[PDB]
C-alpha cells in the first residue's frame, strides 16, 4: 500500500525494491519549442509527486466545473500509492533536438547490432520513456495515461509495454521470482541495500565525463520473445544445462542452495550464468529489473509471451554490451530472440518540492 | 488462500471475483471422442493441482533429467490466490464428437449488434478456460499448463489477461472503477445471492436441457474504450453518459453509490437507464468482467477497455435482450466491441473422480 518517496539524489524505480507490476512507455517529442518542452517536465514532476503519494493530478478528477473535462482521469480513486515509481530516461535521439547535441552522454551509447535479432522498429527506441512500476496495475497505467494526456501536443507515446509480473529482484532478502522459463530470475543481482555496488555500478559520476548525469544512470531495454513450444519440449537437464543453474532450487550446479556462490568452471561452456558472469565479462555487473510478458497468441495456436529485459548500469559500454557480446555462443540463444530494443539516459533524483525532471540537463 | 474446485457448480461464476484474469479460447483438433474425454479427465486432475497451488502431474523438477517436466515451473513458490479454472463450450464444439442435438437452445449464438466491429481471430472458440486468481502468473501458468497438457488435441485460439482490484491494499467491498473512471458493479447479482442465482444465472433441468442442470451460460465481450475521446468530454459528458455521478456514482438525484436509481431522471439513452432490468422486461446478468491494458496501438492510442463476462441461466433472456436495447446508448460513442464468444459452462465437478464435461459425454 505505502508510497515509495519520489524525491532523492537518484530517481527511485532503480534501486528499489522491484514492485509487481510495469507499465513502460516510450515517447517522441513533437515540439520544437524547448521552453514549452520545459514547462512539460516541470508539469510532469507536479503530476508525478501527486500520482507517487495517491493523489490526483491537478485539481483533482471531479468536483470541477461540469462543462470542463476532470484534471485527472478518475480511475485510481479510491486506491493507495501501491509503492508507485515513476522514473523518467532520455533517448539518445532526444539530443538532436533543443540544442543538446553537446550533452548527449558518451555513456549513452547505441547499442550495436546483434546475431540474431529482428528489432521491431516501430516499438524499438524513443526520444524519451517513463517507467512506471507499482503493486496495482490500474496504479501504475493510470499514471502513464495521464502523463500521456498532460503531455498532449508536446510528446506522442511511441511505443508501451505491461509486465505482468516480475522477473527481477533488488531484495535479496525476499523470494527471487520465476520467468516463464520456470527458472528464478534475479539471484545473482545488485541489492538496494548495496551502496558500494550500486556506486561502482549503477550510478554514474561526475569524474566520468558528464556532469549533468551526476547521481542518474543508464538504462537498457529488450523485448525477448520466449520459444515456449520449443523450450517446454526440452528435458529437465536440458533446460539445467542452459542456464547453470538446477530448476527447483535455482542452485548453480553441484551445490544445494540458491545463494551458493557459483563455480563457473563445473557448468557447461555456453552456459547462460557462467557467459554472463561479472568474472566473464572484466567485472562488468548489472542491475536487471524486467518483467514478464504475455501478448496473446501467434495467430497459429500457440500462446505468445515473453521476457522484457531492463538493465540499469553506470556506462552501457561497461554494462550491457560485453555482457551481451559475450552470450552471442549462448545456450539460451535457441530458445529467445530480441525483437525490441532501446537506450536512456535516466537523470538524477528530483531533489526536493522544487526541483524537476531533467534540470541538471537543461538548466 | 484457496477456493474449492469441487462442488454442484464450477468455482468462479458465484465464488467471490479474484483480482486477475486471464482468459483462454481453445479450438479442438481432435476428431476422436474417447481421446477428448482423455483430455478432460486429465484437464480436471491437472485443475485439481493448480488450485491447490501444487504443480501439474509428477511437478516441476525432481524428475528424469532426460524427460521434460510435467508442470512448466514457473508458479513453484507462489500460493493457490484463489485460482479458479472454469470451463465452457461454445457452440462449435457441438459439431464433434456426435454432439450436435445436445447443443443447448439456451446457448443462442448472438445477433449482429449495431456498431461492431469483430475480430474473428479473437472471437468464437469450441471451448474457453476462464482463469482467475489474485496472483496473475498463478493465472498464467494455469492457462499455459493447460495449453500444454491439450497440445495434440487442442490449440489456443485467442488469449486476453485482465485485472480488476489489487486486494492486498483495496477493500473487497469497494466497487472497482473501470478505466472510465467510473465505478462499475454497483447494481449486479452477486454470488452470496443464491435465491436470485436459481432465478437469472443457473441452468433448471425444466430449461430443456438437462446435462447444464447446475450450468450457466457465459458471453464474452472485448470491449476497446476511446481513452483519449473520453478523457476529452467534460465530466458533466461523463455524468450523463451513464446517469450516476462520477466521484460517489450515485443516480441521479441520489446521494449514495447504492441508492436505488430513479431512471427518469436520468437521460433518455444513459448506460444504466438503458441497462436496468425495469428496462428490458426484467432481464438481469451476472457481471463478472475484468479491465484490460494490452499496449499501445499503432496511432500511439491506449488499446484498453473492458474484457465483459456475463452469466446467465439463458442469452436468450439475458445479455441480447439488454445489449440489443444499447442500440442508443450514448455511451457507444466511447466504446467499440471488437471480440465475441459465447460458452456453456456445465456444471461443477462433484467429486475426486468427476470430471469436467462429464454429463455432456456420460
Ligand atoms: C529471456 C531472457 C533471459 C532469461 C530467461 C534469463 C534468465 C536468467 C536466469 C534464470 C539467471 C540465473 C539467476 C540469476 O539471476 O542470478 C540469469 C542470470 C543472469 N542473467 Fe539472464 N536471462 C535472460 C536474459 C539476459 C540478458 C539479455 C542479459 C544481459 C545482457 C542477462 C544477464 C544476466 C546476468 C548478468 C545474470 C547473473 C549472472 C551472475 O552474476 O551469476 N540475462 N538469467
Ligand atoms: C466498456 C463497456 C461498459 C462500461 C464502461 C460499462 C459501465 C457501467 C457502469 C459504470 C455502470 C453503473 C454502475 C453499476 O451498476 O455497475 C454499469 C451498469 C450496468 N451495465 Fe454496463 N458497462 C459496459 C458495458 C455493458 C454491457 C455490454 C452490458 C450488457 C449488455 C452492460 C450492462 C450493465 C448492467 C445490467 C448494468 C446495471 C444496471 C442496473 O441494473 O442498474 N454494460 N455499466
Amino acid at each position: 500500500g505505502s508510497a515509495v518517496p519520489f524525491h532523492g539524489a537518484h530517481q527511485a524505480g532503480i534501486a528499489t525494491p522491484v514492485q509487481d507490476r510495469l507499465h513502460f512507455a516510450a515517447f517522441d517529442v513533437t515540439t520544437e519549442d524547448r521552453a514549452a518542452f520545459v514547462a512539460l517536465l516541470k508539469e510532469w514532476t507536479a503530476a508525478a509527486r501527486r500520482l507517487t503519494a495517491g493523489h490526483a493530478v491537478g485539481e483533482g478528477a471531479y468536483g470541477g466545473l461540469p462543462e470542463a473535462p476532470p484534471d485527472d482521469t478518475g480511475e485510481a480513486l479510491g486506491l493507495k500509492p501501491s509503492r508507485l515509481t515513476l522514473t523518467i530516461g532520455f533517448g539518445p535521439s532526444l539530443f538532436t533536438r533543443f540544442g543538446l547535441a553537446d550533452l548527449r552522454p558518451e555513456a549513452l551509447a547505441d547499442l550495436p547490432k546483434f546475431p540474431g535479432d529482428n528489432l521491431d522498429r516501430a516499438r524499438s527506441g524513443g526520444d524519451l520513456c517513463v517507467q512506471a512500476c507499482a503493486d496495482d496495475p490500474q496504479v501504475a497505467v493510470h499514471a502513464i495515461r495521464n502523463l500521456a494526456r498532460i503531455g498532449f501536443g508536446k510528446v506522442v507515446v511511441r511505443w508501451s509495454q505491461l509486465g505482468f509480473g516480475k522477473t527481477s529482484s533488488t531484495t535479496p532478502d525476499k523470494q527471487t521470482p520465476r520467468n516463464l522459463l520456470g527458472f528464478k530470475d534475479g539471484t545473482r543481482n545488485i541489492a538496494g541495500t548495496e551502496k558500494d555496488r550500486l556506486d561502482r555500478f549503477v550510478w554514474a559520476a561526475e569524474k566520468d565525463g558528464t556532469p549533468w548525469m551526476t547521481g542518474g544512470s543508464y538504462l537498457v531495454a529488450r523485448r525477448i520473445r520466449m520459444h515456449i513450444e520449443t523450450w517446454d519440449r526440452a528435458s529437465l537437464q536440458e533446460q539445467e544445462d542452459v542456464f547453470g543453474r538446477d530448476k527447483g532450487e535455482g542452485a548453480p550446479v553441484g551445490k544445494a542452495k540458491e545463494r551458493d556462490e557459483p563455480f563457473l568452471k563445473a557448468m557447461k561452456p555456453d552456459a547462460h550464468v557462467r557467459l554472463a558472469h561479472p568474472d566473464s565479462n572484466g567485472g562488468a555487473t548489472l542491475l536487471r529489473r524486467g518483467f514478464s510478458f504475455t501478448d496473446g497468441t501467434d495467430g497459429l495456436g500457440r500462446l505468445d509471451a515473453g521476457l522484457f529485459f531492463l538493465a540499469y548500469q553506470r556506462d552501457i559500454r561497461t554494462g550491457f554490451v560485453p555482457v551481451q557480446r559475450n552470450l552471442a555462443t549462448d545456450a539460451l540463444n535457441e530458445y529467445i530472440q530480441h525483437v525490441g530494443s532501446a537506450v536512456f539516459a535516466v537523470p538524477p533524483g528530483v531533489r526536493d518540492a522544487d526541483d524537476w525532471w531533467g534540470s541538471t540537463l537543461f538548466g
